[PDB]
């Protein structure tokens, strides 16, 4: 059984994945950027962090108790510019193992009133969220070490961002020869 | 892993990169120390275009062999692939995110060695004492591709392994007094 964790209110990256995934299996994903100002933020590290040691340590427990270690990189991260940012994902497809097939799961998006959605907006850079997630913790591979996985459960979009408008939008509209930063 | 090595564009590393050091987070989990930068490269340097199709190249071909050995006897994990080593920023620039471990244990002899990340200024000169990079600063880097299956954590991708820089531009607040006193 799985306990849901809730995170503290962040900022999505871009190129997330939550009306709709990204396809091979599909994955829902989204970074989300926290501001270390939030007390939420350290609280969604510690158990992380604890969920990790205790499982890290069982796997080495088994391991030397039966075998055929090492860990890896965390799913948060500090910028360093007084924010965190925690990668979610979670696949959008699963095997029916009673009767054989795939079956599609799409993500449950809820508004800012608790209202789930039909037709998920596209969530932009930028946009205010609060996911729900469960710990997985895994073993270590040949390509990364063991760690936790944020696995995604649901999404309440809070505030959603324009596109375009902004710095980047310009980018594509450059002038010839004209005004240069100072 | 240092295998087939290729260049980057010039490009303007991000803040915060691991170049003069490596990166002792130690963030529990692999205890090694990683050297990593994060270059964003102007989309209309020709070079860039490039540096994509190789990467992207490099990752089909790798997946392909996968997805074969897979579906040749399926041994619950399918296939799925994981997000690229580089990123198109939305504003006519693309970040690529270089990084290798500071250490390793050899093969032939299996001490575990630190590795020191060789640093050349712009007309290729060893520099034998490295300046901590900052962001803002106009570098070319050289990297192997490392390709990898999915497993639990990751879907399959390619790492670019850092293998050198080049410093061909040095860059020139509040982090020190955080909350109160
Ligand atoms: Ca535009």
């Amino acid at each position: 059984a799985k306990k849901i964790f809730t995170s503290a209110l962040g900022t999505a990256e871009p190129y997330a994945y939550i009306a709709k995934p990204d396809y091979p299996r599909g994955v829902y994903k989204v970074d989300l950027t926290i501001p270390n100002k939030d007390p939420r933020c350290q609280r969604m590290v510690d158990e992380i962090v604890k969920c990790h040691e205790e499982a890290y340590a069982a796997a080495v427990e088994e391991y030397e108790a039966n075998p055929p270690p090492y860990e890896g990189d965390m799913p948060f991260f500090d910028n360093g510019d007084g924010t965190t940012t925690f990668k979610f994902k979670c696949y959008a497809s699963f095997q029916d193992k009673k009767t054989k097939e795939t079956k599609h799961i799409n993500l449950v998006v809820v508004d800012s009133k608790g209202k789930k959605m039909e037709d998920v907006p596209i969530i932009g850079g930028g946009s205010k969220l609060k996911v729900k997630y469960s710990l997985v913790p895994y073993k270590w591979n040949t390509a990364v070490g063991a760690s936790v996985k944020l696995q995604l459960e649901s999404v309440m979009l809070v505030e959603l961002a324009t596109f375009g408008g902004g710095e980047d939008d310009w980018a594509d509209e450059v002038e010839e020869n004209g005004y240069v930063a100072s």
